[PDB]
């Protein structure tokens, strides 16, 4: 009948699953109570970064739902298509999931992996994607720092060694965390991956508990996937009133319930199935906040080009 609305959400790289259920379950809802609307949601999937970027040079993204927040902050910064307090406009950080770095190791854990210093270890292969545009990535590199920062008391010379040590043993830099996770479960790179959990433990389910084992580590980051409308695009589109629908529901029952079933924490999980919640396991976490005081003083140093993470890979 009357309308027929069309959405673009640019997502990061391993939403893909989730968003197919999503999208369907909003825009089924949707039509229930405004019959006369189709709402048509296409999502793109990449390294945060990557994506970040191809909105801010024309892609019309009437949402983001990226990695982490500096990326939303980037295109609000760079192309103006966001308004600057957009964090704040929906709750818990604009991030109704979260999620951490686990390692995924294979069968029988034969490296015997268990902890940051491990993947230091002379012979062990580590799978991580690349930081300049994965958000993953970023997050992996930021848990690694955090551990070295923790038993090292802030030494940044011996940091900054670690990190080298670690970087040794990183042979490949995926674009997207998907491309990671596909390196080293199906084209058999690496004896670990450093893993979105949602990643992990959609692995473990793919392929079997028999093929892949998931190690939490002593020390992780708490993970908080940022979202945001694109003011900018919703505006020229049209698209305001069902974008912000589509932004909010996420937080609905159903939402934190879809979210939980593809693996992701929901920050509302009485809303969820149990046996989703009982996956998740017990992970001591630091967050951004706390570990780097800010994403803008986190990215500036450590992922600008020029940065820590260029002086790791150059002098290590």
């Amino acid at each position: 009948s009357h309308r027929e609305i069309g959405l673009l959400n640019v997502s990061y790289d391993p939403t893909r699953e989730f968003y197919r259920d999503y999208n369907a379950a909003f825009a089924a809802q949707w039509k229930q109570q405004h019959p006369q609307d189709t709402v048509t949601v296409e999502t793109s999937h990449g390294g945060s970064g990557k994506q970040a970027r191809a909105v801010i040079d024309g892609i019309e993204a009437d949402v983001v739902t990226l990695a982490l927040a500096y990326d939303v902050d980037a295109i609000a910064q760079k192309a103006k298509l966001i308004e600057t307090d957009w964090e704040k406009r929906l709750p818990d950080n604009s991030a109704p999931y979260t999620s951490t770095i686990v390692f995924l190791v294979r069968k029988g854990n034969p490296k015997n992996i268990h902890d940051w210093p491990d993947l230091l270890r002379s012979g062990v292969a580590v799978v991580t994607p690349n930081p300049k545009t994965s958000g993953g990535a970023r997050w992996n590199y930021l848990a690694a720092w955090a551990y070295a920062d923790h038993i090292f008391k802030g030494d940044r010379e011996r940091i900054l060694r670690y990190m080298q040590a670690l970087f040794r043993n990183v042979p490949v830099l995926d674009t997207g965390a998907r491309g990671a996770t596909t390196t080293f479960v199906q084209r058999g790179i690496g004896d670990v991956l450093l893993a979105w959990e949602n990643e992990a433990l959609l692995a473990r389910e793919e392929l079997g508990k028999d093929k892949f084992e998931i190690v939490v580590p002593k020390l992780s980051i708490l993970a908080e996937p940022s979202v945001a409308l694109v003011d900018k695009n919703v505006d020229k589109h049209g698209t305001r009133e069902v974008a912000e629908a589509y932004l909010r529901y996420l937080y609905a029952p159903e939402g934190q319930k879809l979210a939980a079933k593809h693996f992701y924490r929901p920050r509302h999980p009485e809303f969820a199935d149990p046996a989703d919640i009982a996956r998740f396991p017990e992970i001591k976490l630091v967050t951004i906040q706390q570990a780097f005081g800010s994403w803008e003083k986190a990215q500036q140093e450590h992922f600008a080009d020029g940065g820590v993470f260029d002086q790791i890979q150059a002098n290590k």
